[PDB]
């Protein structure tokens, strides 16, 4: 059955709750973003109202084939009424179309559900600043002090200078970026922009990008692999074997590969700055691991919550074991004692 952390008290609303069949009482199913963990169970066969951003609705329509009658897209930063209750969607700074949701309950309680998010100080001057938030449903993916990472901008600058150098040294090199879902598009679009190229990719991946309301998209991407010097491949192919195999496929148009694996955190975040990073190399193929995160670091999460001062926190990630829950509760009390709420 649907867990309490996916229900919104005193409404018949749920959030990211599609894998449990019909939820008893639920009149509106919200979807924060188009990642398979959150949408799991949604298909062309679902027949209840789904509320979501415009981007998320394009994806539901075109990738999952959910029927149009059941998709209710809502604009951002706008007060809307859903089944008699006032809501607002805000940018989550996660992947394309990902939202936080603000619910104003009839009794006067205010609830923020973050979805998946990367907390940022620009969220301190949104509609959130205008009133007290009593309850916070929080993306606790990286809720432990070991989880540090560079800014997105530091990582992109590094990727740009690295790719530009390699291709100026060898104008027959190919750049490859690994991918598995939506998100982290800036990695490949920034590399392509410094090399004066479009990004080549499969038909399924191009169809996905074409749903994302990215300005000038038709000038940036193509299905003609031949004509482009940045290619996208599935993350699973980003290894020496997969990359040599792909290089054979391209018809001796390239004689070298430089590949990027955007990942979350891995244990080498604890010593290495972005400027110290060096690739793994085997022959004419080099692979760079780059920690481009679309989740809050510990410090980013802590700052956001210390600013917001919620009366209660409801974790939404890593809630499956008592040890994880206990650990997280300890950090929430620390934050509250430091900040005086
Ligand atoms: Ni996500």
């Amino acid at each position: 059955t649907c867990p309490f952390y996916k229900k919104i008290p005193g409404t018949g609303f749920t959030v990211d709750a599609f894998q449990y069949g019909v939820v008893e009482g639920c009149t509106a199913y919200f979807l924060t973003h188009f990642h398979s963990d959150h949408y799991a169970g949604l298909s062309k066969h679902f027949t209840f109202p789904v509320y979501c951003s415009e981007i998320t609705g394009n994806l539901l329509k075109n990738k999952l084939h959910v029927q149009e009658q059941y998709i209710h897209p809502l604009p951002l930063d706008t007060e809307c009424i859903v089944n008699g209750v006032k809501v607002v969607l805000l940018d989550a700074n996660h992947c394309p179309g990902a939202v936080m949701i603000l619910f104003y309950l009839p009794n006067g309680t205010v609830i923020l559900h973050t979805g998946d998010f990367r907390a940022d100080p620009s969220m301190e001057r949104s509609l959130l600043a205008d009133q007290k938030v009593h309850m916070l449903y929080l993306d606790t993916t990286y809720c432990s002090p070991e989880y540090t990472f560079p800014s997105q901008q530091e990582v992109i600058r590094f990727a740009i200078n690295t790719a530009f150098e390699a291709v100026t040294l060898n104008p027959h090199a190919l750049v490859v970026c690994g991918t598995y879902s939506i998100g982290k598009e800036k990695v490949f679009l920034a590399i392509a922009d410094v090399l004066g190229s479009k990004v080549g990719m499969s038909q399924e991946k191009y169809k996905t990008l074409q749903c994302l309301n990215i300005p000038e998209i038709n000038s940036l991407i193509t299905t003609d692999m031949c004509s482009s010097l940045v290619h996208l491949l599935p993350m699973m192919q980003i290894n020496f074997k997969g990359l040599q195999s792909h290089l054979k496929k391209c018809g001796g148009k390239y004689n070298q590969i430089l590949a990027f694996r955007p990942t979350g955190w891995t244990h080498s975040n604890k010593f290495t700055r972005i400027a110290d990073v060096i690739p793994q190399t085997k022959g004419n193929i080099s692979i760079y691991g780059i920690p481009y995160s679309e989740h809050s670091s510990y410090l980013e999460m802590k700052r956001f919550v210390q600013w917001l001062k919620p009366q209660k926190i409801i974790p939404t990630v890593n809630v499956g074991t008592w040890k994880s829950r206990s650990t997280m509760e300890k950090y929430f009390r620390e934050w509250k004692l430091e900040a005086g709420y």
